[PDB]
């Protein structure tokens, strides 16, 4: 008191997108610092990477309490499927999503360039994340997104990132040759993120507005 956030099995990775297996954490309160184990078994279920980890591990050093603000409600993509779900991430039997991610794909046999907004009004700034859908192949790229030739763009007044997926065969991880790479940055007060995409984009539903900040950390 204030106790400790104990991650137990689930990885940072895990806890903010929102692996199913990591449900217990989709609401926590104030803590005094994050335990993480060695090697969490629970963090990408749908298999990939994540940019500048260790960064954003350094930045919840100072964090000590988030408030998770609903940046883009999933019924705002009105031209694009938003079900997607993998057995990478099922529950109960049933193929899912990281609960605070929503995957973008095809709707009536098309793709037309998604776009979507968000203002930092929420009184504090805010981590957000994103991700960019890296297919196995061809046929997995055509299949979700109609067509190859995708970009992912994102803009803040301080960011600028507009990548290209790439399209390779892999071994099979979690059963997919696909993999899922996210990145985070941190939305000023008042300043506004911008995400364009032609396919591939793992759209975040969530913000994390950093609500407490402090001194302890991560052990
Ligand atoms: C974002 O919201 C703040 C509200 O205080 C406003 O000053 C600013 O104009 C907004 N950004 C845009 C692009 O309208």
């Amino acid at each position: 008191g204030i106790p400790p956030l104990e991650l137990g099995d689930c990885s940072i990775a895990g806890w903010l997108l929102g692996n199913p297996e990591c449900d217990r954490l989709l609401s926590v309160p104030e803590w005094s610092y994050i335990m993480e184990k060695e090697n969490p078994r629970d963090g990408l279920c749908y298999p990939g990477s994540f940019n500048d980890y260790e960064e954003l591990k350094h930045l919840l050093s100072s964090v000590k309490h988030f408030e998770k603000v609903k940046i883009l409600p999933k019924d705002r993509w009105t031209q694009h499927t938003t079900t997607g779900g993998s057995r990478a991430c099922a529950v109960s039997g049933n193929p899912s999503f990281f609960r605070n991610m929503v995957w973008l794909t095809e709707k009536g046999s098309n793709y037309p360039v998604a776009k979507g907004s968000y203002n930092n009004t929420s009184g504090e700034q805010m981590l957000i994340i994103w991700g960019v859908h890296h297919p196995n192949d061809e046929t997995e790229q055509r299949t979700l997104y109609q067509n190859v030739g995708t970009y992912v763009s994102v803009g803040t007044s301080t960011l600028n990132k507009r990548s290209t997926p790439e399209i390779a065969t892999r071994p099979k991880v979690n059963g997919q040759g696909g993999r899922m790479e996210f990145s985070w940055t941190l939305l000023d007060m008042w300043d506004t993120i911008n995400f364009e995409s032609t396919g591939n984009l793992i759209a975040p539903e969530y913000g994390f507005k950093i609500s407490k900040r402090g001194s302890s950390g991560i052990m």
